[PDB]
């Protein structure tokens, strides 16, 4: 299977680790893993265009639309800040010209969002 | 992709971001930028093989070299008296699609010249155009 990870990383306390799994390239993707340091109810979370992190999320570009493709919906954090993310997707892949391999990874400020809080660069993973 | 981009970051001073460019589908790919916070002299300068920053830059994985010079040795820079190293290369090797796709990988800064030693910096290759 083709797999992927993103370390969230920002300003401020917001950061994560997001795996991403495909077992075939006209199949689901697979999300799956925890943000910490969000404030309690629903963040936006997208892939953004560019991986390009040297203005921090700011130079990510805006949401992946080659629904937009990058529009992975609404995390929920808990009363202890902590989001757990399990979606399941068919429109962003892992191959193809929906592959997120190499973009950007954004968690948002508000529901769909307001700031970007944290992001990193989603990459080839083991 | 015709360009990437990499910011490296690592536990201590060495930062940098560094460019890639490759306007040709298996054209060669020209890399440039500057990493600072180094020592004087030379120090390895490599992609390696996942874009696995979890654990910074031990989870980078092994230099790439895909069983099908490791096609992720970009060789040695050199850094000078301020510890700057300015970066600027042409590889035929490496490319930005096809087999030897570094996008999604990491790029990694060593301790020494290549034997490398630690990996004092690193950032995963993203998508820049
Ligand atoms: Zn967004
Ligand atoms: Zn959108
Ligand atoms: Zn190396």
């Amino acid at each position: 299977a083709t797999k992927a990870v993103c370390v969230l990383k920002g300003d401020g306390p917001v950061q994560g680790i997001i795996n991403f799994e495909q077992k075939e390239s006209n199949g689901p993707v697979k999300v799956w893993g925890s943000i910490k340091g969000l404030t309690e109810g629903l963040h936006g979370f997208h892939v953004h265009e560019f991986g390009d992190n040297t203005a921090g999320c700011t130079s990510a570009g805006p949401h992946f639309n080659p629904r937009h493709v990058g529009d992975l919906g609404n995390v929920t954090a808990d009363k202890d800040g902590v989001a757990d993310v399990s979606i399941e997707d068919s429109v962003i892949s892992l191959s193809g010209d929906h592959c997120i391999i190499g973009r950007t990874l954004v968690v948002h400020e508000k529901a769909v969002a307001g700031s970007r809080l944290a992001c990193g660069v989603i990459g080839i993973a083991q």
